[PDB]
């Protein structure tokens, strides 16, 4: 279970910046 | 504090999910 | 390892919510 969490952590890192980085973008598009 | 991770993990999958479901959406109504 | 995974999960709680925040700021900006 260990590697399962550790695998799936590095997974949801990533997605997460993806999402910080789509919204930042967002934000600019709009004015936020 | 294993299962107090698996748990917390499993639920931030469920919310990283939806975040890009409506990172999505909202690319599509500003055309990004 | 434990260590590593809770402080990162701890960190990714965070941001995930950030990201909530911000989607749900721009849902409403953009009217969707
Ligand atoms: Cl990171
Ligand atoms: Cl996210
Ligand atoms: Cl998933
Ligand atoms: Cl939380």
């Amino acid at each position: 279970r260990m590697k399962q969490l550790e695998d799936k952590v590095e997974e949801l890192l990533s997605k997460v910046y993806h999402n910080e980085n789509e919204v930042a973008r967002l934000k600019k598009l709009v004015g936020e």
